[PDB]
């Protein structure tokens, strides 16, 4: 069994990150062929660190301590390594003696500032190069010094990045074979006609964050003088025929000189965010220029203290024949008119148009029909009413998660009007909207009596989104018009549930024939009117957690004992965070016998009646984390032959069962960490049929470390197919001897 | 060192409640009074379990286990025991041979079905009998029988409670010392002329629940045939001269006969919720009989089905001279207008009007002025827009809390609007009111820019509530109209702080002269416009939790390092909740030297330099619960000697250094649970100047109890003057065989 990293099997790697490690293990595995040392306290490495682990093509030595200390050539005895993660360790230079056969090398967040050639550039073999923040915002750091032809000899060099460092200027003599080109924030005032001349395989250039724009600014900004733009030569970018990514955020651009495209025939992707570019967009000349331009983003070129009634979109927008996506976000205006996309409405590809933080009061929803092919019509965060900190491997100036959850917008064409003021949909809300299938109402502050009409005009939604409202749920007809829903996302509507006075109605449920997943999370339920239980003859999935399952099920009323009972088709449910301090053993036995996965998980269960388990003959996972029970049954083969996966994590089980892991055959995955157990019997173990077992976790318990624990070590040694992981973190709790220590210690 | 009671000092308490005991313990102090046994696992009580404890006055022995088995005689011996409490302990009988000296006794939520002579007539000095929730709602439980006459012998007995059990009938043969009666929820359909004839000393009767109205009951309710009104005979109650609480809630009453009061001259009291009295309400004859009324509860009377435009208040109500609260919850209108309330505007101590759920979408807010004296206008829950489940011991119909937060009604008149759709508020939503002293705008989807000029019709507002909206904090200018400010509760506007791309504004903080504290709690905090400061020269308390100070005082930032320097008469600041690793010494050093109380809990903190604690001189209370410290200072007293309360609990604290616990002199309370010590050294407590400590909490560290402890264990009996409390929770986790036993019972 190895220790202390975790083994997963073209290579295997040690799993050896955030364990304690205060020394490199002399223990990994000689076929060991990645070896994660990440985010442990070494503070050492030597030439004898990774003696004798000469198959080693990867070491990952991230976040250690918690500076690093590495010796004159401590890596260089090993000849197949090919990537080494050296990131956020406080380096105050780069190693010396590193082994010619590195093809990626990784120093982001150090102290470096001096790139030598002592250090890289007998690196002959070096592909990607990482040397991005180690001098930024208000650091204390020197500016970089880049030795004269450092990458100059570096000539199967593909990625440089040097973002995030004091540069002044692009280092001279790069080699040729370069394709991304990382220099944002760098304090690059000037861009020469020489700066990139020959490098003619580049196809990514980032010049963001050079002379930037600092009004309301999320981190220590510094203009060039008097807000000044960035000053690119008319010709520099004229042998960067190969560009397809060029990133210009925050570079203080009013205008763009249409001729630095004259030679890009294949840009692909354009980024001019947090620029003063309102002019520009309304008649650029650059825009002519772009033919296969795929994505476009104009974000946060808002003029401060304006805010005008209208966009203004150049009719050269037409020209974008290619465009894709067009993001918009921070422009700033209160009205969209169908007459100021008219150049737009054209391009045959434009399926995402994202207006997200424009302060919008209205819009002429009939604009949008009138697209070519729109399927992402993104106005989430406007004003529309009724009708260290930073990620250095994620994109600084915008999110890279999708506008739309990809479940959502699987089902077709997307609008998200999230984080909006429609507090009432009006009978003409949706009218004149292209077949809608996800649909985003979200945070709308949206108070109404649903009644099954305001969804009309819009009737084949499959996917909708109606979460962190504080919807009225008092008709029995809601949401019926939409007959092909398939989703229903009601999570955080608890305002009306949670007074007991009025009226609650859930029968609308029943209507839907496609109805797949029910979303009622966080709603606070404890009380219904007349019509007691859900229903449905087609719903699979129902999260239920964060309500009041422990006042509905109160020994004391029998009115919610069938409350899941007529969803049929069940086969996925979340009781978790329902307060639970038992279930009556009637309204177990009223749970769906279609069941596969049921969590009851975050509650204060003191007893769980495992016999009722008979009843539930497809039940494959069971999931009672977090809870407070205290012993488990010793014939669960007798309740069940289905469970697989049996989550008991964080409960208070001190003992288990003679005869528990053996008997249970289709048992996979026991988890019984965070528990209390001190031992683990000879008896309980094994019996007559070995365990089926391939996963048993068992960190987080008080183990008592005497002769008592020898039976569970010689199990542990003859079922090396049981995984067992995180033994570093299977712990000796007594005696003061053992404490600390992991269980297969002493012997 | 009492063990395992915790004795507070006319009387000697034990506490000894929630504390895992399994029988009755035979250490209690001889000269207890008092004993809290509640809350533990004991099953069996014996004619052993108070031997020798024979001051005992009043013994507490409710939620026993977690039935109670009480043997006949048990308490005989104690000749003393006043007050006794066995509330649910799923008794199935009265206990036999109970002692005669009893005055109170509490058997509520027990099984007990049988009331007889056998029992309780012995027991002449009873004053106080609770027999209340033993057969009610779904309970599978039999009829009460009470056995004739059983009583009529307690000649003393003042309250009498038996609610919640199925009665049937008033019980004939009731002492005439009766002051306070409960039936409520009893099954009594008919009162009889002869019910009450004797009980001339009655100031309570509650009859409420007796032919309950149903509709929408978040309990089980079984209605009168029919839903038929509970049947009282016109001189039912033409004896209870002294009555001042009457409840008739839930009686399904549509009449009210005012003969009823018609020798009730005190009635000051009269609950009738939750029954169908919209006429009667309209033109009720009975309101010319209760000129010393003084609350009068007719709350959800509502007419299911109708939601009529206005209130229809009979003009009998200007008889109602003493009248001090109106409470009209759930009567269900549209709008109130000034000529609905004339009848009550002429009773000059009407100082609340409780108008929650009503669904009101209007009121002519001029009406309120024109009423004698109001105090508190609660119309939180309505839709006025821009101009066991149950305590057995509370009231079941209404909640009993104030409606207003004391700290805001202390400042004078109240307006509450909470939880209503004033989403903007313009220039003339406030006019025509009294001088506004507390105002509750909480919850009301508000997401405007408040720019000085909204609450200029009540410009004098000391306690402000704007939480739970969605407001944008863009103009330096916001609230500075309210002059008198004293309180300001933003908490829970995280809105627009969350988006870095908008721009956010505190300085009005600074334009309050009379400001002492600012709630900016759970506003997720992380960037500010220009001015990154809060200042102000007043403000005495800042509760800044649940922001984002691990962004703003991040390492790479230096323009938040004196974010609360200018907060230069600050005494309390908690920053609790901010997701900190660690405080910058700048920053730290940058907090109000003023300050008198800190709250850092909640946080991740690692490291905590102690000695900038010299730079605090007024610094009393130092709270770091909740965080991952590793160590502390071996040298306190030369960084403060103003230090009296010090919270680390919940650390990762493994061992206190030399002469910790001695040169504190200041030190009053510090509290070190559920941290990872496993000892006390004889050097850590004692050096040259004893102990100034007065509690010491030590519970949930895993104590190695072998004779490493004795050292500890020897100082704990020398210093009996410092106070540990929860001894039974200061357990050994080491060795096996002295697990789960507390240090103190060790050897
Ligand atoms: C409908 O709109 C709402 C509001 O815009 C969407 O909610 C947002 O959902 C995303 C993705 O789940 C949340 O961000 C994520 O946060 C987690 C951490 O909590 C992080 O691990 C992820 O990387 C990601 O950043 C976001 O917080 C949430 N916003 C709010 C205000 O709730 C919702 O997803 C939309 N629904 C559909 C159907 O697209
Ligand atoms: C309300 O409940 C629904 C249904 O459970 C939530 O949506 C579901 O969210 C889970 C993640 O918690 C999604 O599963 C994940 O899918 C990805 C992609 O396949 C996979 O990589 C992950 O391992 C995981 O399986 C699930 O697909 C998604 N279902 C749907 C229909 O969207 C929803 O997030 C809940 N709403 C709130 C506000 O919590
Ligand atoms: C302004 O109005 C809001 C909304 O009505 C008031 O909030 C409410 O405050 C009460 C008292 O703090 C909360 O109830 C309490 O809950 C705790 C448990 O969380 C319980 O221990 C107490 O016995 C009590 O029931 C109530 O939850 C809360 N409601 C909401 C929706 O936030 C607020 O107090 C008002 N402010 C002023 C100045 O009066
Ligand atoms: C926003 O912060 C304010 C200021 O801390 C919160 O109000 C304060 O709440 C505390 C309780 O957490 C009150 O103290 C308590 O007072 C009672 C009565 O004197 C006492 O019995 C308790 O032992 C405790 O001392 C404090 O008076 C109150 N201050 C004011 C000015 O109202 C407020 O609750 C926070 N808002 C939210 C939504 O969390
Ligand atoms: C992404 C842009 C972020 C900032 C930028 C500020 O330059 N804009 C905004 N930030 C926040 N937080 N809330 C709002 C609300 N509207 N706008 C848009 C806007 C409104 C005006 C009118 N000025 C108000 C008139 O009355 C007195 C003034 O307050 C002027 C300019 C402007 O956006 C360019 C907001
Ligand atoms: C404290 C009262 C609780 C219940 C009682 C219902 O019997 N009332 C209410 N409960 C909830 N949850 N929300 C609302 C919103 N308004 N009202 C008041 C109300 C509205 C109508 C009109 N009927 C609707 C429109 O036509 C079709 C229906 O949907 C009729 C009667 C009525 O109150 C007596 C609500
Ligand atoms: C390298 O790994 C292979 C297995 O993949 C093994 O046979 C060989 O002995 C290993 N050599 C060293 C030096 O670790
Ligand atoms: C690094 O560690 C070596 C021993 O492994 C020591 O000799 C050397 O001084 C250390 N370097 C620094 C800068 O502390
Ligand atoms: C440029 O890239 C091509 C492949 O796209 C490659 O053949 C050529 O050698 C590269 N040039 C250099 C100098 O590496
Ligand atoms: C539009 O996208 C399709 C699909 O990739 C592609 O075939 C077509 O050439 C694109 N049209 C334009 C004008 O770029
Ligand atoms: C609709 O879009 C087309 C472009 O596809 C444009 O020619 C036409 O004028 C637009 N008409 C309206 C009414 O928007
Ligand atoms: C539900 O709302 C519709 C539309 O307003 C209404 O016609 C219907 O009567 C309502 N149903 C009930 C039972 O209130
Ligand atoms: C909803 O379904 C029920 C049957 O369960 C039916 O009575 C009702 O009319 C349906 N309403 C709509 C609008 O489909
Ligand atoms: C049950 O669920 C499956 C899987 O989603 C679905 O195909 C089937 O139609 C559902 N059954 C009914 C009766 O709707
Ligand atoms: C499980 O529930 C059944 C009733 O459905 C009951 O007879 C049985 O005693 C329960 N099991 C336990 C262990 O309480
Ligand atoms: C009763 O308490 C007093 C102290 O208040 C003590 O002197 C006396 O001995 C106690 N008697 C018994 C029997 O516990
Ligand atoms: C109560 O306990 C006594 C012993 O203390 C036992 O003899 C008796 O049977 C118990 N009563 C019941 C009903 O279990
Ligand atoms: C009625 O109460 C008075 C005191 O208010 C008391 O003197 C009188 O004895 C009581 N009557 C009975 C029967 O207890
Ligand atoms: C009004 O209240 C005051 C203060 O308690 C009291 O003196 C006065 O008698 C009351 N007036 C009426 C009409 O009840
Ligand atoms: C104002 O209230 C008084 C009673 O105090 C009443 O006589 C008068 O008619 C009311 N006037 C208006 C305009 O409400
Ligand atoms: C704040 O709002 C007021 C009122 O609308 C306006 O006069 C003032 O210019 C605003 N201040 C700023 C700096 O925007
Ligand atoms: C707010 O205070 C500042 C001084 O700090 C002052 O310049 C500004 O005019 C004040 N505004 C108001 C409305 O009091
Ligand atoms: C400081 O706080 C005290 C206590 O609230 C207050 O009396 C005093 O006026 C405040 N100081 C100033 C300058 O406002
Ligand atoms: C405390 O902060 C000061 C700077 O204000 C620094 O000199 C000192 O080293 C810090 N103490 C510790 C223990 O790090």
């Amino acid at each position: 069994r190895s220790y202390p990293c975790d083994e997963k099997k073209d290579s295997v790697i040690a799993e050896c990150s955030n364990r304690r490690l205060q020394e490199v293990p002399q223990t990994v595995g000689k076929y060991v062929t990645e070896l994660d040392l990440s985010d442990n306290f070494i503070t050492h490495i030597t030439n004898e660190s990774f003696q004798g682990l000469q198959n080693l093509t990867k070491i990952n030595l991230n976040h250690n301590p918690n500076g690093l200390n590495i010796t004159d050539g401590a890596f260089l005895n090993l000849k197949n390594l090919r990537e080494l993660l050296l990131e956020d360790n406080q380096l105050p230079q780069i190693p010396s003696g590193l082994p010619e056969s590195l093809t990626e090398l990784s120093l982001i967040q150090n102290n470096i500032y001096n790139i030598t050639k002592e250090g890289i550039s007998r690196l002959i073999n070096l592909k990607n190069l990482y040397l991005a923040w180690n001098c930024y915002f208000n650091k204390v750091c020197e500016k970089t010094n880049i030795e004269d032809g450092v990458f100059e000899t570096l000539t199967n060099l593909e990625l440089l990045s040097l973002s995030f460092n004091s540069l002044s200027h692009v280092p001279p003599k790069l080699p040729s074979s370069l394709r991304k080109l990382f220099l944002s924030n760098t304090q690059i005032k000037y861009i020469s006609e020489e700066d990139f001349k020959g490098l003619i395989n580049l196809t990514l250039l980032d010049l963001s964050g050079n002379c930037p724009r600092c009004f309301n600014a999320p981190f220590p900004c510094v203009p060039c003088d008097g807000g000044a733009s960035i000053n690119i030569d008319r010709f520099a970018f004229q042998n960067l025929t190969q560009l397809r990514y060029l990133n210009l955020s925050s570079t203080s651009l009013r205008k763009i000189n249409a001729a630095w495209f004259k030679n890009m025939p294949h840009l692909k992707v354009l980024d001019l965010e947090f620029n003063y570019l309102v002019g520009e967009i309304a008649s650029g000349a650059f825009l002519t220029m772009l033919p296969r331009l795929e994505i476009l983003d104009l974000s946060f070129n808002y003029i401060k203290g304006s805010y005008p009634q209208h966009i203004n979109i150049s009719r050269n927008f037409s020209k974008l024949l290619s465009l894709r996506a067009l993001h918009l976000r921070g422009y700033v205006f209160q009205e969209l008119r169908e007459d100021d996309f008219q150049p737009l409405m054209q391009l045959p590809n434009l399926s995402t148009i994202n207006l997200g933080i424009n302060f919008i009061k209205q819009i002429d929803f009939k604009l949008f029909q009138n697209f070519s092919n729109l399927e992402i019509i993104y106005l989430s965060e406007n004003r529309i009413s009724p009708l260290f900190e930073f990620d250095p491997h994620s994109n600084f100036y915008h999110f890279t998660r999708p506008l739309i959850k990809p479940q959502c917008a699987a089902y077709g064409k997307a609008l998200d009007l999230s984080l909006n003021s429609i507090f009432f949909i009006g009978p003409n809300q949706f009218e004149n909207l292209p077949d809608i299938a996800c649909l985003n109402l979200s945070a709308n502050s949206n108070a109404q009596v649903l009644s099954g009409t305001e969804f009309s005009a819009i009737p084949h939604v499959k996917y909708l989104d109606l979460t962190n409202n504080r919807l009225d749920f008092d008709n029995a007809s809601a949401l019926t018009e939409l007959s092909d829903l398939e989703v229903l996302d009601l999570s955080y509507n608890s305002h009306y549930f949670r007074i007991a006075g009025v009226t609650h109605h859930l029968e609308f449920i029943q209507n839907f024939t496609n109805l797949k997943v029910l979303n009622l999370s966080h709603n606070n339920i404890y009380t219904l009117t007349d019509k007691y239980n859900l229903e449905s003859k087609s719903l699979v999935e129902l999260v239920f957690s964060g309500n009041r399952l422990d006042i509905l099920w109160n020994d004391d009323d029998n009115r919610y004992i069938s409350i899941f009972k007529g969803l049929k088709n069940l086969t996925r449910l979340d009781l978790s965070l329902n307060r639970l301090k038992h279930i009556p053993n009637e309204a177990f036995l009223n749970l769906p016998a279609s069941l596969t996965e049921l969590h009851i998980n975050d509650n204060m269960l003191k007893f769980f009646n495992w016999t009722l388990l008979q009843q539930f003959p497809r039940l494959e996972l069971l999931d009672l984390r977090g809870n407070k029970l205290l012993f488990l049954t010793d014939s669960l083969s007798d309740f069940t032959s289905s469970l697989r996966t049996l989550l008991l994590s964080h409960n208070r089980i001190s003992h288990l069962p003679s005869g528990f892991l053996s008997e249970v055959s289709s048992l996979k995955h026991l988890d019984l960490s965070s528990n209390l157990l001190k031992t683990i019997n000879k008896s309980a173990l094994e019996t007559k049929t070995t365990t089926k077992l391939s996963m048993l976790e068992l960190h987080g318990n008080p183990f008592e470390c005497t002769c008592d624990i020898g039976d569970f070590r010689r199990w542990m040694d003859e079922h090396l197919n049981v995984k067992i992981p995180r033994l570093v973190d299977v712990i000796c709790a007594s005696p003061g001897d053992q404490r600390g220590k992991s269980i297969v210690s002493l012997e």
